[PDB]
């Protein structure tokens, strides 16, 4: 048993809810919250801007030190950092950004990072301002992630479309 509430079960391991990933993290304090990161860990907008704002910029301060030491992530890659006030850990995952020309085939590699964690609270990778089709992102999630993933879809209208169209 875990503390996630009000999710619709899609598969053996994937759950979905119309919820802000921020408010959900604050309520649940999951072991792992996923950030929709970029390779620079510059948390300006979308999931990254909202999560970072909720940490009072501490996420950005930690991230800048990580990049200064390690250099940029790979598209499709990840790193584990603090979850600050939101979670034990934040898994910063870089899905391809279609609005920058990145290979959508990298979305499967991005979701493979989730398999290193038994349970996660996550957004749909490469959705929103990353420009991918969220229906596609949910299909890759279901077909790639084998650990237990709780998906927080911000947009009520999109949530209903994702559920209604789910195969
Ligand atoms: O503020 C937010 N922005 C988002 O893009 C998002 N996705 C899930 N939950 C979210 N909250």
């Amino acid at each position: 048993v875990n503390s996630f509430s009000g999710y619709l079960k899609l598969t053996d391991n994937v759950y979905i809810k119309n919820a802000d990933i921020v408010e959900e993290a604050k309520k649940v304090k999951p072991t792992v919250v996923v950030n929709a990161a970029n390779v620079y860990l510059k948390h300006g907008g979308g999931v990254a801007g909202a999560l970072n704002k909720a940490t009072n910029n501490a996420m950005q301060v930690e991230s800048d030190d990580y990049i200064a030491t390690n250099g940029p992530l790979k598209v499709g890659g990840s790193c584990v950092l603090s979850g600050h006030n939101l979670a034990k850990h934040c898994l910063h995952v870089v899905g391809p950004n279609v609005n920058k020309g990145e290979d959508i085939q990298l979305l499967k590699s991005a979701y493979e990072n989730f398999n290193q964690h038994e349970v996660l609270l996550a957004p749909l990778l490469s959705a929103g301002i990353f420009g991918a089709d969220p229906i596609h992102s949910l299909r890759v999630c279901v077909d790639t992630v084998r650990t237990n993933v709780y998906l927080a879809v911000f947009d009520k209208n999109l949530y209903d479309k994702l559920v209604s169209s789910f195969l």
